[PDB]
């Protein structure tokens, strides 16, 4: 009973949200068992950031110049060393509330909640999508580098993502627990553009099924689409052409409300050339993304009649 | 940079949160110290609840019936109570994780975050905003009664919500703590009228704010307009009429930006006159009402 944009309960990830201290720098880590990670630009100072040569500056860093707050309690640096982009700072302390986890790396489409930090502190959630373009659309501000994004599988944590940076356009940018950027960004003070970003066209299909159960059936028309001549469209939109892999995901969904996939592609098209003309699908006057067909399924579980 | 419709995070909730049973109904509770709120339907089955006397269901219940478990851990019941429509089941263990919490009674127009729970585990958290016909635009599955809605307030967590009942007419009806419903809902499985429901204006005008901190301002105009005069396209497009105590709570917003409240009106009278036409204002091509001007701070300073 109802659709909403919902973000998975951020408890096991606040356990392990601490404050990193380096000089004047102060973001966020992530402690798990005895390493906390976080970002490496930490370790620089703003002029350091026009050029930094991060193994040069690690050099010159030692285990008493970071300081490590979990909350009242400081955390003892025994060791430290970097991993592409990330710092990882081995503790003294294990955190005894360490949950099941695993670093995955998303592809875009993909969906994420985000744990905004600040000191160290949770400060707020939210759901977030990889934009096909490696950036995220999400709200941060100072203090906000070393948060993290993730995904609960079961009793899992898998830990997708750790905020680094904004670009110019207001969109963010980071890495995977791995220090492995999204895209082809560089923690370095230099002007980088996103890229063109297109509109993940399964995840529209996937709200539009969301809406129909949810019962909104104005767009749903007669017309048939193919799946060749619905990427015609899709070109001119700046849309992502549908995969076969794409259209399968779609299967329950499909086979749940029983409008097949391209006759969704029907009405997708037809929302392109005409619009919605006033109308509204579950009260957004625009077409929505940021939804994985998972998604849908999580909150529009149904029954199919086979 | 940015504006999210952000949720608290639900951590200090979660520790909360537990799977209540009462004959074969299972639904979720709130462990606070050593008593378990729960919605007192919880005593009901499939058969009860179309008109039920909750009075005498209580009297021919004992501590034996009711099963409140805490994930592999078993609660025993030592004391069931009534308290308005909320059941009151006291324990012997107290709730170790149990936060520093107060139980308040949120008001038309405010915001709080939605634990979704599932026979006592948490699924989802989003933010929702009380409607002023008192509904909530949620999303709750089978199972879901029990889940609560929260503000936090640094350390202190504010309990304003519990989920009672889905009505047949698809909207959401739930309780504060204490078991007084919002609006005038029961805990009756019937169709009831949710109500007529306003834009909350001083939310709009929040939001128009945040938009202007996050670079957009193409909205924004020279012109300027009186209360009296806004009032009355207020009217027109089903807002809300805009108080002298909105005006004040507007203020830090206002110093903000620079643009006064007055000013941000005359903006928002020609946006509703004339709409976008093409354009979109933080990303939405709809005017927003669920971010209180408190929200808007929290984000952006």
């Amino acid at each position: 009973s109802g659709f909403r944009k919902m973000a998975f309960p951020s408890g096991k990830v606040e356990g392990c949200m601490v404050q990193v201290i380096c000089g004047t720098t102060t973001l966020n880590g992530l402690w798990l068992d005895d390493v906390v990670y976080c970002p490496r630009h930490v370790i620089c100072t703003s002029e350091d950031m026009l050029n930094p040569n991060y193994e040069d500056l690690l050099i010159r860093k030692s285990n008493h110049n970071f300081l490590v707050q979990a909350g009242n309690v400081q955390l003892r640096v025994i060791g430290h060393s970097m991993q592409n982009c990330v710092l990882k700072l081995k503790v003294d302390t294990a955190n005894p509330k360490t949950p099941k986890y695993k670093f995955v790396r998303i592809q875009p489409g993909q969906t994420f909640s985000v744990l905004a930090c600040y000191n160290g502190s949770p400060s707020g959630v939210y759901q977030c999508a990889m934009r096909p373009n490696f950036t995220i659309k999400g709200s941060f501000l100072n203090g906000s580098c070393g948060s993290v994004g993730f995904n609960i599988d079961y009793d899992c944590v898998s830990f997708c993502y750790m905020h680094h940076m904004e670009l110019p356009t207001g969109v963010h940018a980071g890495t995977d627990l791995e220090g492995n950027f999204y895209g082809p960004f560089v923690d370095r003070q230099t002007a980088q553009a996103a890229g063109t970003d297109t509109t993940i066209t399964v995840n529209v299909l996937a709200w539009l099924y969301a809406a129909v159960i949810n019962g909104d059936r104005w767009f749903l028309n007669r017309f048939t689409t193919t799946l060749n001549d619905f990427n015609l469209v899709a070109m001119k939109y700046n849309y992502e052409p549908l995969t076969q892999d794409h259209v399968d995901i779609l299967g329950p969904l499909s086979a749940q409300t029983g409008i097949a996939v391209l006759d969704m592609c029907a009405s997708l098209k037809e929302l392109l050339q005409n619009g919605m003309n006033g109308r509204t699908i579950l009260g957004s006057a625009l077409l929505e993304d940021e939804f994985t067909p998972f998604d849908v399924v999580r909150q529009c579980s149904g029954v199919i009649f086979q």
